[PDB]
C-alpha cells in the first residue's frame, strides 16, 4: 500500500528499482555480500561505476568532450567547487532565478570571485525566467535550469560564447538538452536520478584544463576526480549502484525523448486542473515558464484551506504536497518516477476538495 | 551463502542491520515509503537523524562540550576542512604514521597552512608509531589513530595542551577513548560505522569558535553545519539511517568496553597464528603497535605464495584479504562486525595453507 509521493527531494523512486535493490541487498547477484559492502577497487564495483558513466553519456548523447564525475556533497558543494575551479581573473556571470541561484551567487562572492548578476526575477518573487543576456567574454555563465521552489524552468538555455554552467538538479535526465555551449552540466542526484549524497557532473575537457592550473585541495579539484575517474577516495558506492539502476531504467523506457513526452503529459494535465478551476487554484509561475517537474500553486481565495488540502491529501495516501516555507501554498513534484495515473489521482482529489470547500 | 568478508573499507556489516534495512526498504515502519525516499526535514527523518547524534555521544560518554556533525565527502574532505576551519596564524603539528597522514599533511600544505611534521615513521616504512612530542602552543596537533594500510595503531594518544585532532576512521567505535584534550575526533563511517558517503565528526565547542571567524564556503564551514544541525543541505539520508541502526547495534552489545574486549580476543588469536607459524607468516607492524583492526602480514620466505593464499582463501569463502599495493602481502581487517569464529576460520585456513606449501 505505498503512498503516492510528491516530495521535492529526496524524492520517490521507481518501485522496480527499489524492489531490485531490496531483493539483493544482502546478496548482490549471488556473490555472497552486499553491493554496500565491498571495495570500490574491485572489478565488480567498477562495472557498475563505469557502466553508469557510459549510460549517462548515452542518455544525453554526449561525446568524448565530456567526463562524467560522481562526487559527494550534493549540489551545494558544487556552488563552491564551480568557482574554485573554473574561475579566473575575469567576471563570473550569474542569472538569478530562485533560492538556488541566490545561494550559488553568495558562495562565489564568499570565495571573492568577481560576480555579476546579469539578470534576475527576484523583484517579481521569481515568478518567471527573465530575459538573460550573457556577455561573450566572461569566465563563465551560470544558470539554474529548473527552480524547484518557485516552479519555473528554462525552455531554452541562453546562447553565448561564454562557457555555460547549468545546475540541472531538479530536471536532471528529464529531457534532451543542447550541449553546444555547455561547459558543465550537473545535478544533485536525488530529484530525478537516484538517492542523496551523490552528485553527477558532466564537465567539458577545457574546464578540466582550468582545474589543472589551480592549487586547491584534491577533494575539491575537478581534474583530480577526472584523472582518478571519480575514485580518488571512496565514492558513495551504494548511491552509484542506484544511479546505475536508474540509468538502465531510463534506457528501458525509450530514452530522454520518451521520458519528456510522459512528463509533458503529466504536467499538462496538472496545469489544466489549475487553469480550469474557475480561479480556485492559482499557479505561482508565469505560464510561459511553468516547470514540468515542480508545480507550485495556491488556493487563491483562502490560504487557510492549504494546510487542510495537505492533510486531506495525506489521509487519501498522497504525501509531500506542502509548498516550500519560503513560498507557502502547495507544491506537487512530478518527477520521472511519478506516472500519469498518480497525477490523475491528485487531479481528482483537487476537484473533490474544491467541490467541498469552494 | 554469505562470504566471510575481510575488506578494509567499505567493510562487512552486521547481518542483522542489513536484514532490517532490506525488510523495510520499500516501506519504512509500515509508513508507505522508503527511508531513502522522504525529506530530511520531516519528523520521521529527524528522529533517526538526531537519535544517531545522541547515541554516538552516549557510546563515547561525551558531554555537551561536543557537537556531533554528519557530513559528506569521507575522511578525505576532512583533510581539507580541518585546516580551513581550525588553522590559525600559528603552526599546525602533524604526526606522520601512514598514507592517510601523508595525504592529510599534503592537503594542509596545499592550503598554505604552516605545517610542522613533528614525528614520522616513514623511514622504517611506517612499521611502528614513532615517539610523538607535540608542543604546547600550536594551533592543533593531528594524528591518525589507526593506520589502515600498515596495521599500526596508537595505544595511547599523545598528551599535550595543544588541541588534538584525531583521524579515527579505521578504529571508530571500537574502544573507549580519553577525550581530555581532544578537540576534534572523526571518521569516515564505512569502516566501523555503516556505509560510505557519511562522515561523523565530534567537534568541541571552542573549535566552532574558530570557524565563526573564517570566511569560507558554507559547505566547508563546521559552524555552518553545527548551526543547522547537519541539515544545511540534503544529508545522505540513507547512510544516516544506517548509522543509527549501527548505533543501536553497538549499544545492544554492552558498549565500547565490550566491543573492545571482543576485538582484543580476535586480534590476539590472529597474531598468535602469525607468531606461532615458525616464521612462515610475518607481520608488517612492530609488535607494540599492532592494530586491533587491520592485521597486515606477509609470507616471509615466498612472496609468490601470497596470490595463491588470496585465491584459495576465496574458494574457501573468505574475501578481502589482498594486502594494499603499497605493501603487498595479506591484510585481514577484523572490524566490529567480524566475530571470533570468523577469525578462527581464517586461522585454520592459514594453518592448512602453511601445511600445504611450507
Amino acid at each position: 500500500m505505498r503512498k503516492i509521493n510528491f516530495s521535492a527531494g529526496p524524492s520517490t523512486l521507481p518501485l522496480e528499482i527499489l524492489e531490485q535493490a531490496q531483493k539483493e541487498l544482502c546478496d548482490y547477484q549471488g556473490r555472497g555480500y552486499s553491493i554496500m559492502e565491498i571495495s570500490h577497487r574491485t572489478k565488480v564495483f567498477e562495472e557498475v561505476h563505469f557502466g553508469a558513466q557510459e549510460k549517462a553519456k548515452k542518455l544525453y548523447e554526449l561525446n568524448d568532450d565530456y567526463e562524467v564525475l560522481f562526487l559527494q556533497g550534493g549540489a551545494s558543494l558544487q556552488f563552491a567547487m564551480i568557482p574554485m575551479n573554473l574561475a579566473l581573473n575575469g567576471v563570473c556571470e550569474y542569472a538569478n532565478t530562485g533560492v538556488w541561484t541566490k545561494k550559488a551567487i553568495k558562495e562565489a562572492q564568499i570565495l571573492g570571485v568577481n560576480v555579476k548578476t546579469v539578470a534576475s526575477s527576484e523583484e517579481s518573487n521569481f515568478d518567471h525566467i527573465p530575459r538573460v543576456e550573457f556577455s561573450d567574454n566572461a569566465d563563465y555563465a551560470y544558470i539554474c535550469s529548473n527552480n524547484t521552489i518557485y516552479g519555473t524552468q528554462y525552455q531554452n538555455y541562453p546562447k553565448t560564447k561564454t562557457p555555460l554552467i547549468v545546475d540541472a538538479s531538479s530536471d536532471f535526465f528529464s529531457r534532451k538538452v543542447d550541449f553546444s555551449n555547455i561547459a558543465l552540466f550537473y545535478g544533485g542526484v536525488q530529484k530525478n536520478a537516484g538517492i542523496s549524497g551523490l552528485s553527477c557532473i558532466f564537465i567539458r575537457k577545457d574546464m578540466l584544463e582550468r582545474s589543472k592550473n589551480k592549487q586547491i585541495p584534491s577533494m575539491l579539484n575537478y581534474l583530480t576526480h577526472a584523472e582518478n575517474q571519480s575514485l580518488f577516495n571512496t565514492p558513495p558506492t551504494f548511491a552509484i549502484y542506484m544511479f546505475n539502476l536508474e540509468m538502465d531504467w531510463l534506457l528501458n523506457q525509450g530514452g530522454l525523448d520518451k521520458v519528456h513526452e510522459k512528463n509533458s503529459q503529466k504536467a499538462t494535465m496538472l496545469y489544466e486542473c489549475i487553469d480550469l478551476s474557475n480561479g480556485f487554484y492559482k499557479g505561482h509561475a508565469d505560464k510561459k515558464d511553468r516547470s514540468l517537474m515542480n508545480v507550485s500553486f495556491n488556493i487563491a481565495k483562502n490560504k487557510d484551506l492549504e494546510p487542510l488540502f495537505v492533510k486531506e491529501a495525506e489521509e487519501a495516501g498522497m504525501i509531500g504536497l506542502k509548498g516550500h516555507r519560503i513560498l507557502g501554498g502547495i507544491r506537487a513534484s512530478i518527477y520521472n518516477a511519478l506516472n500519469l495515473d498518480q497525477v490523475k489521482t491528485l487531479c481528482e482529489f483537487m476537484k473533490e476538495f474544491q467541490g467541498k470547500y469552494a
